């Protein structure tokens, strides 16, 4: 029976089973099935994988082979015709701060990561893909359609490498290709701590018995910590400004430096871990480093769980929140905690919530110097603008005082992401996230729009008129039909995001159902869910109920004025209160007296 079992390293351990702490890897959470939700395993399949050849070849591989008797449109064609827009005026979400966008990416990165196949480490395979646009093996290039401006300027294609599967060879006992989740399916702050023991240890301060995470020794933010530098070379962050030569940050997550506001959030969380560890050292001076690390790690985890379920999901799911995530009825070990392949595409709704600029604000929330507002694309893999240009406080103020972009059927993804994306492997602000998203859908063997509509119990539009009624939009339906010919072939990422938003929410019905069910499962199937009896004391839970992102900022920056509800659109000064008004995390319930 050939077992194409290769993917990546699965550390292997015997489960403690009576540890009050999560493993780094996510192993041992489910006692009956200790690998369930652990990193470096196949994403769960809610529907069977759909491949050109039933095994591995994505739809669009063989220019000839159809999907239900239709050619699939070029990913860049779909992007150009549907996803692009010119006018950034009027596009901002009037009731979501920029923090709404940024928290989404944080939650996402905690939950799932499907890394591109390596093998191209000091490689000519890279060259044959980038330089020659040659399809084969893991090179699945994004070809430019006719009349594409990038044809005139960049070449024939954007290079694209297929997601890591149960790893580099394609021959088995005949099974469909399954993409790997490199991070823990649990909402467990894995993007801070790592999902791999070796990295998790390297991130820690083992020089002192104080359970701290390692902090940068070369640079400080007016006394406050930065992440360490990643000193792996070559550095994409060094490359975007070779004068400054400021490398990417080293974090529990490989993607931490992808853009400056994600770098910022990673900084906030690390600071909070050290603050937590110092407070617990005061309360319990007998606690050793391991105990301090795990107990701070455990609080920070529940903090992420609480902000996500109390503050974030309701303003994503709106009317559908209670349908998919009713009140918690305790841990259910029969619930699958693993993130689904399809969820990794559903949650990419965030790409339509990213605006075209980022602002640095001063202490009166006014523009910070002459270059306050920057084009998004200049901030991809940009750490020098933090280290060499004001630290994180100006960007945090921007997160509070500026707005997420609203998803718009006529204005889906900003050109900053749709034309000017920088990839860490490559040299150009020339990539298309929307085209990459659609290519990746096919790479991952995604069933089509109507397959998922069916999965979610929703009508399956079969005609122009049907799609016009689902989408409440005649031109979008038409452009969609001209490209895809049947709604059956519409790739899940554009399909789900095309649908108008549910009442009081920021996604359509299909996405709500998909995200709703996934978030129900990561709660109910998590043995270390913060509300699971025995994980915290009743009193520790009473303390935890009072956490807010506003407090996190108050406690880990020199910002003294914050809004009470950090996710809604807030203007300074009317919506901003002094930090002394904000509920604190009372840690007195973590005091441990042997007497
Ligand atoms: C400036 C902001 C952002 C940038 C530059 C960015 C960039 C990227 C890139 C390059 C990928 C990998 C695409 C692939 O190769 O398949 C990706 C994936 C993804 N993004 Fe985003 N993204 C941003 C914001 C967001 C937000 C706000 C969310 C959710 C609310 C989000 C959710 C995801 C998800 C779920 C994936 C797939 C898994 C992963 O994150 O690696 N992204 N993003
Ligand atoms: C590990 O923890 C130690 C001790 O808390 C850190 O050393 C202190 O760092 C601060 C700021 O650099 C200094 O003011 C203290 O004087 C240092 N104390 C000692 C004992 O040297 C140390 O930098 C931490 N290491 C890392 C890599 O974060
Ligand atoms: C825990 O989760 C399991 C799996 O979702 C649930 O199992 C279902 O229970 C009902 C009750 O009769 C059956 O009709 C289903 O067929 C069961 N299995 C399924 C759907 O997988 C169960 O409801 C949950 N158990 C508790 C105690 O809440
Ligand atoms: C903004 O959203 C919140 C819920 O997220 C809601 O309570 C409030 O009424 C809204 N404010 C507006 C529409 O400005
Ligand atoms: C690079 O950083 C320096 C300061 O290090 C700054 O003066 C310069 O404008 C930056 N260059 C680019 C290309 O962003
Ligand atoms: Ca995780
Ligand atoms: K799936
Ligand atoms: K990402
Ligand atoms: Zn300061």
């Amino acid at each position: 029976s050939w077992e194409v079992g290769c993917g990546a390293p699965v550390p292997l351990v015997k489960c403690d089973e009576n540890s009050p702490y999560r493993t780094i890897t996510g192993d041992c959470n489910n006692r009956r099935s200790p690998a369930l939700g652990a990193a470096n395993r196949a994403l769960a399949r809610w529907l069977p994988a759909e491949y050109e050849d039933g095994l591995a070849l994505p739809f669009g591989w063989t220019q000839r082979k159809t999907r239900n008797g239709f050619r699939v449109p070029l990913a860049r064609e779909v992007s150009n015709k549907i996803v692009g827009y010119l006018d950034e005026e009027g596009v901002l979400d009037q009731n979501r701060s920029l923090l709404f966008m940024q928290w989404g990416q944080i939650v996402d990165h905690d939950l799932d990561f499907a890394p591109e196949t390596e093998l191209g480490s000091n490689e000519h395979s890279k060259t044959q893909c980038e330089e020659y646009c040659i399809q084969g093996d893991n090179c699945f290039p994004i070809m430019f359609p006719k009349n594409d401006p990038k044809l005139k300027t960049q070449g024939k294609c954007m290079p694209f490498f297929r997601a890591g599967f149960v790893c580099p060879t394609p021959p088995y006992q005949s099974l469909a290709r399954e993409q790997i989740n490199a991070v823990t399916s649990f909402l467990d702050a894995s993007l801070v701590y790592g999902s791999e023991p070796s990295l998790a240890s390297r991130l820690r301060n083992l020089s002192s018995p104080l359970g701290l995470m390692a902090v940068n020794q070369e640079a400080w933010d007016h006394g406050l910590a930065y992440l360490p530098f990643n000193n792996k070379k070559p550095s994409p962050c060094e490359f975007i400004n070779t004068t400054a030569r400021v490398p990417c940050f080293l974090a529990g997550d490989f993607r931490a430096s992808e853009q400056i506001l994600l770098a910022t959030a990673h900084t906030l969380l690390l600071r909070e871990h050290n603050r937590l560890a110092r407070e617990l050292k005061k309360l319990n001076p007998h606690w050793n480093g391991e105990k301090l690390y795990q107990e701070a790690r455990k609080i920070l985890g529940a903090f992420i769980q609480i902000i996500t379920f109390r503050d974030y999901l309701p303003i994503v799911l709106g009317s559908e929140m209670q349908k998919w995530i009713p009140p918690y009825q305790g841990y259910n070990n029969s619930v699958d905690p693993r993130i689904s392949n399809v969820f990794t595409f559903a949650f990419r709704f965030g790409h339509m919530e990213v605006p075209s600029t980022v602002s640095r604000l001063d202490e009166n929330y006014q523009p910070w110097g002459p270059e306050a507002e920057l084009p998004l694309h200049t901030l991809f893999f940009n750490t020098w603008r933090i280290i060499k240009d004001g630290g994180i406080d100006p960007l945090v103020r921007g997160l509070l005082a500026k707005k997420s972009k609203l998803m718009n059927q006529d204005k889906m993804v900003t050109s900053e992401l749709r034309n000017k994306l920088f990839q860490p492997t490559h040299k150009i602000h020339g990539f298309d996230l929307a085209a990459i998203n659609l290519q990746r859908c096919r790479d991952h063997g995604m069933p089509g729009y109507n397959s998922w509509r069916g999965f979610c119990g929703l009508s399956q539009p079969k005609t122009l008129k049907g799609l016009q009624t689902v989408l409440k939009n005649k031109i979008l339906a038409k452009k969609l039909m001209d490209l895809y010919k049947t709604p059956d072939n519409i790739d899940i990422w554009i399909g789900g995001n095309a649908e108008p938003m549910v009442e009081r929410g920021r996604v359509g019905p299909l996405l709500a159902c998909l995200l709703g069910r996934q978030f129900q499962q990561i709660r109910d199937g998590d043995r270390f869910w913060w509300e699971n009896p025995g994980v915290f004391t009743e009193k520790q839970r009473d303390s935890l109920q009072k956490v807010s992102f506003s407090r996190l900022i108050c406690d880990n920056t020199h910002i003294t004025k914050v809004p009470l509800h950090a996710f809604q659109a807030n203007n300074y000064p009317h919506d901003f209160v002094d930090c002394s008004t904000v509920d604190k995390l009372d840690l007195s319930p973590w005091a441990s007296r042997e007497n």
